[PDB]
């Protein structure tokens, strides 16, 4: 959606038509965008009535061409659409430090567990990863050679179907080795449209690992379904934050960060690509800001 917000910020900017007609046809193709994006009808209406409302109260500034105000409005307005301007805490300051990934089956999670447990050991920590993702049972062999190959240890146990048993034995190993964080990689047994039961499911193994962060995964090809899930999520935890996988596979991408986006909820990273060190830390404000036309 942005590389292509792109050509049409650079369609308006190089001034065409009567300004009005421009922005009539750059709002008509944003409309458009959104919609294949799958963000919700209703969030594209209120974005596009709001961008039209500033560009009525709000002159450009004195030397501010009209265009470059009307696409900077355009550009704060997106990165409201996805969150807002907001820098996530990632580094955390307690050691130890436990994670609990939840989602629904498929959501680049195993990978994603992975790929976070990267991202800290980079950082200088010291972590350990606990298979217990059950239901599939290529996840732990998965799991074990996404570590084996960044040097992050692996609990995991062999055809073990109790998830909570597997997660409070391996929490217990690594909080006995002295692990600053500790990752426990975890699906649950239902998809998307079965919210209230994925959310109950999640429970005994949570309370059995009492984490610090519970971090749902959710694929972005989900799009704008994601809504429910997330808003049941984050309204059920104090400790609640959220990963979007696989941007880069997906059109619907600004669909599902703007579902996410509507409940409030922390995006702290996003997944871009398959590689192990494309995890990024979120912020609507630099994911907007990286096709900015003065660069």
């Amino acid at each position: 959606l942005l590389d292509n917000l792109r050509d049409t910020v650079r369609k308006f900017l190089t001034g065409s038509s009567s300004y009005d007609k421009a922005v009539e046809d750059f709002i008509k193709e944003l409309q458009k965008s959104l919609i294949s994006a799958d963000v919700n009808v209703k969030l594209v209406f209120s974005l596009t009535n709001k961008i039209k409302e500033r560009l009525k109260n709000e002159k450009p500034p004195t030397y501010i061409e009209r265009r470059e105000w009307f696409i900077k409005i355009v550009y704060d307005e997106l990165s409201n659409l996805f969150g807002g301007d907001k820098e996530p805490k990632v580094i955390p300051d307690k050691i130890p430090y436990v994670i609990m990934l939840v989602g629904v089956q498929g959501t680049g999670k195993t990978t994603t567990a992975g790929k976070l447990a990267y991202f800290y050991k980079k950082k200088g920590f010291k972590v350990g990863l606990v298979g217990a993702d059950v239901y599939r049972p290529a996840a732990l062999e998965q799991l074990q050679q996404l570590g084996q190959q960044i040097g992050v240890p692996v609990y995991g146990e062999p055809g073990e179907k109790d998830v909570v048993g597997i997660a409070k034995r391996g929490v217990e190993k690594f909080l006995s080795e002295k692990m600053e964080i500790i990752i426990v990689d975890t699906a649950g047994r239902h998809g998307y449209g079965e919210e209230a039961a994925l959310l109950e499911e999640m429970k005994n193994i949570y309370e059995a690992i009492k984490p610090d962060e519970v971090t749902l995964v959710i694929d972005a090809s989900i799009g704008q379904k994601a809504y429910d899930l997330a808003s049941k999520f984050n309204q059920a935890s104090k400790i609640g934050t959220i990963i979007i996988t696989k941007m880069d596979g997906t059109a619907k991408g600004g669909g599902a960060l703007s579902a996410v986006a509507a409940t409030g909820a922390t995006i702290k990273f996003i997944g871009t690509g398959e590689k192990i060190d494309e995890l990024e830390v979120f912020n609507p404000r630099r994911f907007v800001a990286r096709l900015h036309h003065h660069h």
